[PDB]
C-alpha cells in the first residue's frame, strides 16, 4: 500500500502509518526535469504531533498539515528538519506562520542560511559532533558524521523501533547515487557504520525518498555509495 512516485500527483501528500503513533508523509516535487518522491515523519508526541522535515515546497507543506488535520487530527506543534537542503526545509516559513516551532541544528541553520533556504527557528544543541544523540520529544536525534550532507541528522523512534534515515539512506530501487554536490562521499559508509552499531535494534527503515525497508537499507546505501565513489 506503500505510495510511489507515481500515485502522488505533485501537490499533494499523503500519510502513511508505520506503527502506533509514527506515520510517514508523502510528497512529490519536480526537480532536474523528473518527479521524484520524498518522505517525511511524523510521530505522536502525547496529545501533540512532531513532525520531521518538510513536504518539499511551500504548496506541499501546507497540504501536509491539511492532511494531518484530516486524517490525525493532533496538533503539530515541533518540527526538526534534519538537513539544510529543500526537501527538508522547504516549507519552514508555512510551518512557522501556522505556529509550529520549527528546529534544525546550528549547522543546518548555518547551512541553510548560505544557501539561501529557509531557515528553522530554533536551535538543537548537542549534534554538533559525530556520534552525538539527543532525545527530543518522543524520538532521539542522531548526527551520525557527515554523509548525504554534512549536517544530516537522523531519527529513531524507540517505542516504534523506527529508524528515520532522511538522505542519507537509500532506497532499495535507487541503486545509483542522488544528489552528492554537498556530500562527504569518504565518510558517507563511516556515518553508516555509526548508524548500524548505534540502532541495531531498529525494525523499520525509512529513507528519505522511496520505499521503506529494514536494516539492509543500510548496506544496500554503502554498497551504492562505494560504487559511486569508485566510478
Ligand atoms: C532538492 C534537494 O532537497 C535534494 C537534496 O536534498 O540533495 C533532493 N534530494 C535528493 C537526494 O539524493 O536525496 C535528490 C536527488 C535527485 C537529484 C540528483 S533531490
Ligand atoms: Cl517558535
Ligand atoms: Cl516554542
Ligand atoms: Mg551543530
Ligand atoms: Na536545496
Ligand atoms: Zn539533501
Ligand atoms: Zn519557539
Ligand atoms: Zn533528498
Amino acid at each position: 500500500e506503500y505510495p510511489t512516485v507515481s500515485e502522488i500527483p505533485v501537490g499533494e501528500v499523503r500519510l502513511y502509518q508505520i506503527a502506533d503513533g509514527v506515520w510517514s508523509h508523502i510528497a512529490t516535487q519536480s526537480f532536474d526535469g523528473a518527479v521524484y518522491p520524498s518522505n517525511g515523519l511524523i510521530v505522536r508526541d502525547g496529545d501533540e504531533l512532531l513532525l520531521i522535515d518538510t513536504a518539499w515546497g511551500a504548496k506541499n507543506t501546507a497540504a501536509l498539515l491539511a492532511e494531518i488535520e484530516k486524517q490525525i487530527g493532533l496538533p503539530v506543534t515541533r518540527a526538526v528538519s534534519t538537513h539544510f537542503h529543500d526537501d527538508r526545509v522547504g516549507g519552514v516559513d508555512v510551518l512557522r506562520a501556522a505556529g509550529v516551532a520549527t528546529y534544525a541544528s546550528p549547522s543546518t541553520r548555518r547551512l541553510a542560511e548560505v544557501e539561501g533556504n529557509e531557515i528553522p527557528t530554533h536551535s538543537l544543541e548537542g549534534l554538533s559532533s559525530s556520534g552525538d544523540a539527543v532525545r527530543f520529544g518522543p524520538v532521539e536525534l542522531f548526527y551520525p558524521g557527515a554523509a548525504h550532507s554534512t549536517d544530516n541528522l537522523v531519527v529513531y523512534v524507540p517505542s516504534a523501533s523506527v529508524l528515520y534515515g532522511g538522505c542519507a539512506i537509500y532506497e532499495l530501487s535507487r541503486t545509483s547515487a542522488g544528489n552528492v554536490a554537498d556530500a562527504d562521499l569518504a565518510e558517507w559508509p563511516t556515518s553508516i557504520e555509526r548508524i548500524q552499531q548505534h540502532y541495531p535494534e531498529a525494525q523499520f527503515v525509512i529513507p528519505g525518498h522511496g520505499l521503506p525497508g529494514g536494516l539492509d537499507l543500510l548496506k544496500h546505501t554503502t554498497n551504492v555509495v562505494k560504487a559511486h565513489t569508485n566510478r
